[PDB]
């Protein structure tokens, strides 16, 4: 007895939300264009290839079997698969990834929502030809909204506006998240992707129309497609290429897996799989890629773009392209579509990586839904106050859990399931169902390229990657804390299952 996808498309939907998000519109196009552009795009598809499809295809089986057995989790799954008790430990990472990102990225989520009601009401910027006296009302207004620190101090200081937005945000990501499978994430994916998908396509459209004298939208198309076989050699381009197609898959999060989990043990997961997977590129390299960089390469020539892209990652969604769009006839609203289309993709993928700690409340506490989505819940809204107030808490939460912690997790879920459990029996178990089978090459890439791919990058960034202030200790004190809770709770869940057996 299990909560179970409604409908074949409902399913692929849910995992296009899970997937495509804040990473397709806000961090791809400034990876991309941060190491070359066109040059990006060389290690950015091996990358797909060799990495985002194999490991995309090992999580759903994952999942998939877990699910079979009533467990939705890593820590349950890893032991299922290997029966060890560092299994379960390697596990809760699975629940911490993605608390941890949770934490900070429904923040961010809540901005763009902030931002997207005060744009449709016109309670934004009002600049005055100089560059610099039409970016600075906009940088003025995203340093009001999340309270940047004006002293040396490391203290933001959020708008109650913004905090209350966070309010709002976080009450309805429950009330869809409370409704379940398929009566919350699925009925929610069914409307929010279409609707995501017809707001993108219409700004991509709207910004190929965008020309002034420092060029047009075609520039910057141009300077994203254009390769540079000259930085191939960098490992600074590959790590970001790689590193992208984790975020961007939702890869290492143990999101992907649980959502698996739901999916019904005949089922299909190949070609279910590859579709979301498709879907996701698709809508970065496609809608993401064509919508902020053309729009800052129209306005500020190619160079200015790299500038501005290489600023920061909030500079050119939350700034530089609302100021750009003040530039153009009916640009508030222009700017209105745009924060409503990153919330829309922020929430769809927020629910995502909530729902494994739902999952294990459920699954393993035996919690009803109702209580494991609100306890999450607090959870989530409680340590994101570190996140609001505290000064690069983000940046730190985003470096351990969101980028050494998805690939660590990616590179042990794979040796564990193809290696551990064994590599034909991992075969057989992610065929299984297949309306399509996985091509007979994968089964080496998966066994050998997969692993030793990423194990080379993991240690090329454990080398060439002290040099920070002391409140980073709050924020890593905090999170080990929350790792230790985890394990406290992994640890109580097996006792109940002792007793009850
Ligand atoms: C006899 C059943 C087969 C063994 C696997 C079922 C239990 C999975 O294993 C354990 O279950 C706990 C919940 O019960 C999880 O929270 C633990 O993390 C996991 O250790
Ligand atoms: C459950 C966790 C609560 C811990 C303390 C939270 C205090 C937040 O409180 C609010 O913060 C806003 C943002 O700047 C302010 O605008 C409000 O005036 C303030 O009351
Ligand atoms: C979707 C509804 C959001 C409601 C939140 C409103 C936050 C109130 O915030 C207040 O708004 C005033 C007017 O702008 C300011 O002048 C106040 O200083 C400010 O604290
Ligand atoms: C060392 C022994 C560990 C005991 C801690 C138990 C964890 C509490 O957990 C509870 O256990 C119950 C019993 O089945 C379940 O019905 C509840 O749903 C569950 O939340
Ligand atoms: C470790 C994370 C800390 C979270 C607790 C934050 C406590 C906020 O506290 C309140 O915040 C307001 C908004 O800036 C201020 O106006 C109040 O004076 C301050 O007391
Ligand atoms: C944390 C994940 C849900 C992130 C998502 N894959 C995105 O790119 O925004
Ligand atoms: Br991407
Ligand atoms: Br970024
Ligand atoms: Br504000
Ligand atoms: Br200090
Ligand atoms: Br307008
Ligand atoms: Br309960
Ligand atoms: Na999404
Ligand atoms: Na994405």
């Amino acid at each position: 007895k299990r909560e179970h996808w409604a409908t074949r498309l409902g399913l692929i939907l849910a995992m296009a939300g899970n997937a495509v998000g804040l990473g397709n519109f806000l961090r791809f196009p400034v990876q991309a264009a941060e190491n070359g552009g066109g040059a990006f795009m060389i290690p950015y598809i091996i990358a797909f290839l060799l990495v985002g499809i194999p490991l995309m295809w090992i999580e759903w089986a994952m999942g998939r079997y877990g699910g079979a057995q009533g467990h939705g989790t890593t820590p349950a799954i890893f032991y299922l698969l290997w029966r060890n008790r560092f299994a379960k430990i390697l596990g809760v990472f699975g629940l911490w990834i993605p608390l941890v990102v949770a934490i900070y990225y429904v923040y961010i989520e809540s901005w763009t929502l902030g931002f997207a009601i005060k744009f449709l009401v016109g309670l934004v910027p009002e600049p005055p030809t100089d560059p610099d006296s039409i970016l600075r009302p906009f940088k003025e207004f995203l340093y009001s909204y999340i309270g940047v620190p004006k002293g040396d101090e490391p203290i933001l200081k959020p708008s109650l506006f913004a905090y209350i937005v966070f309010l709002i945000t976080m009450f309805i990501n429950v009330s869809i998240l409370i409704r379940g499978i398929s009566k919350g994430i699925e009925r929610f994916a069914k409307i929010a992707m279409p609707t995501l998908f017809i707001l993108a396509v219409f700004l991509v459209i709207r910004v190929f129309l965008l020309e002034t004298p420092n060029g047009t939208a075609a520039d910057g198309l141009n300077f994203l497609w254009t390769p540079d076989f000259e930085k191939l050699k960098d490992p600074g381009v590959w790590i970001a290429a790689v590193g992208q197609i984790f975020f961007t898959l939702s890869l290492g999060f143990g999101a992907i897996i649980t959502y698996a989990s739901y999916v019904r043990k005949d089922q299909d997961i190949v070609l279910s799989g590859l579709t979301a997977a498709t879907l996701n590129e698709k809508a970065s390299v496609i809608l993401g890629g064509s919508i902020s960089i053309p729009a800052a390469v129209a306005f500020f020539g190619v160079a200015n773009a790299v500038a501005i892209a290489k600023a920061g990652a909030f500079n050119l969604g939350f700034i530089t392209l609302p100021a750009i769009f003040s530039q153009t006839a009916g640009g508030t609203f222009l700017g209105f579509l745009w924060f409503f289309l990153l919330f829309f993709a922020g929430l769809t993928s927020s629910i995502a990586i909530m729902q494994p700690m739902i999952a294990f409340l459920e699954d393993e506490l035996k919690l009803s839904r109702k209580h494991a989505v609100l306890w999450t819940a607090a959870i989530v809204f409680f340590s994101a106050h570190l996140v609001m107030f505290l000064n690069k808490s983000l940046d730190e939460m985003d470096f351990w859990a969101g980028t050494i912690g998805v690939v660590f997790f990616g590179l042990t879920e794979l040796i564990i399931f193809f290696w551990i459990f064994g590599a034909d029996k991992a075969w057989e178990e992610i065929n299984r169902g297949g309306i399509i089978k996985v091509p007979r090459i994968y089964y080496y890439v998966m066994r050998y390229i997969t692993p030793a791919f990423l194990a080379v990058l993991l240690v090329v960034w454990a080398r060439e990657y002290e040099e920070t202030h002391w409140t980073v200790w709050i924020t890593r004190f905090y999170i080990i804390g929350l790792f230790l809770f985890l394990t406290f709770l992994v640890f109580l869940a097996e006792r109940r299952r002792n007793h009850e057996s």
